[PDB]
């Protein structure tokens, strides 16, 4: 087909999402892999999630947009603290674009979001969910704390998740920070590199932690390697359940192997999410809509290094069956503060709207 801006897509009924992509980067994500694009592929995965197959229908319809469909319900929930923000700086597309569904909103602006970390894979995006669904019940959502067999446990019954799709979607930790985990401290990275979505994550885990990002008294919280921060240049936080699945018998292995194969890194978690996206539906009934998802920012191509004031020393290993790579250092007796911006400043706002959630 060709859309009235002269794009040829594939299908006719893709077309109503260009126009969306220009208003979500113009108006909240401003071509950049930050603050707004972080929660929005947050929320993508909490509403995906929110599905069981056990418990059956009555337990939730998964990526059906029932965040923002019943806005004052799941948001509420205590393991979906914060994640009202992204609900509410959505809400306002779902209203404009009124001939796009709550639920395709919700999974292609975590697309789009993606796209502006350089690195991250282009990803599939089918179309067609129903704008209609239930709120779900609490209790779907995995939480920090958890232990691997529970966090595992949940994963499969969702929709049947191996546990090496469980590793591959802790990518996105790669580019991800913590409001909520510490109340005195706000945007703790998860990585060194929290605009890049690179295998740093993945290699940072692995090192010795020595400190804290702020209080050392929070659930779902353990030592991190690097929690030097200065102002709003906060230091590098350790959820429980990222340090748990590295040193697990059933994930070790698994987790390494992501250690500097950004490709292979990429790809997985491009598959995985082919799954989660559709969580609730058969993908024989949506439309494929992929070639509307904009191309991604490409990586430097430069391999995973040991940030400044840790190296080959400082790593605690699990994989007994696979070499850990030869990773050179970077210069420096103390440790980096990891910037709050992705310019380099303090100062980088985004753009918040006030809603229901
Ligand atoms: C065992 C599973 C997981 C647990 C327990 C978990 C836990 C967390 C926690 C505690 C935060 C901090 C939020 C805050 O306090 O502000 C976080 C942030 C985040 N997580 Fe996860 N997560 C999991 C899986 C995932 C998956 C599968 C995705 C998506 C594919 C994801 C994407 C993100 C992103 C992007 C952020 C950052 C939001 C921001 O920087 O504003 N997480 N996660
Ligand atoms: C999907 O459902 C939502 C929720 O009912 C619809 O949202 C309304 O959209 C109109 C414009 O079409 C707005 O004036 C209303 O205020 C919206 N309601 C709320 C609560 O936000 C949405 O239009 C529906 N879209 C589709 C494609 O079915
Ligand atoms: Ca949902
Ligand atoms: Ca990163
Ligand atoms: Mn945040």
């Amino acid at each position: 087909a060709v859309c009235p801006d002269g794009t040829r897509v594939s299908h006719a009924a893709c077309c109503a999402f260009i126009p969306l992509a220009q208003d979500l980067q113009e108006t909240i994500f401003q071509n950049e892999c930050g603050e707004d694009a972080h929660e929005v592929i947050r929320l993508t995965f909490h509403d995906a999630i929110a599905i069981s197959r056990s418990q059956g229908p009555k337990a939730g319809g998964g990526a059906d947009g029932s965040m923002l469909l019943f806005p004052t319900v799941e948001p509420n929930f205590s393991a979906n603290n914060g994640i009202d923000d992204s609900v509410n700086n959505l809400i306002p597309f779902m209203q404009k674009h009124n001939t796009i569904s709550a639920a395709d909103l919700v999974q292609f602006a975590g697309a789009v979001a993606l796209s502006n970390c350089p690195g991250a894979p282009r990803l599939e995006f089918l179309a067609g969910r129903p704008n209609k669904t239930i709120a779900a019940v609490d209790g779907l959502i995995p939480e920090p704390q958890d232990s691997v067999t529970k966090i595992l446990q949940r994963f499969e019954d969702a929709g049947g998740f191996t546990p090496f799709e469980v590793v591959s979607l802790l990518a996105s930790h790669s580019v991800a920070r913590a409001d909520k985990v510490d109340q005195t401290i706000d945007a703790a990275p998860f990585d060194s590199t929290p605009f890049t979505f690179d295998t740093q994550v993945f290699l940072e885990v692995l090192l010795k932690g020595v400190g804290f990002p702020g209080s050392a008294n929070n659930t779902g919280e353990v030592a991190s390697p690097l929690p030097l921060g200065s102002g709003s240049d906060t230091g590098e936080m350790r959820l429980q359940s990222d340090f748990a699945l590295a040193h697990d018998p059933r994930t070790a292995c698994i987790w390494q192997g992501f250690v500097n194969e950004q490709a292979f890194m990429a790809a997985s978690f491009r598959a995985a999410m082919s799954k989660l996206a559709v969580l609730g539906h058969n993908r024989n009934s949506l439309i494929d809509c992929s070639d509307v998802v904009p191309v991604p920012k490409p990586a430097t191509g430069q391999p995973a290094m040991f940030p400044a004031s840790t190296g080959p020393q400082d790593l605690e290993l699990s994989c007994p069956s696979e070499r850990f790579p030869t990773l050179t250092t970077q210069p420096g007796a103390s440790q980096s503060l990891i910037a709050h911006c992705p310019d380099g400043s303090m100062s980088c706002p985004g753009v918040q709207f006030n809603g229901p959630a």
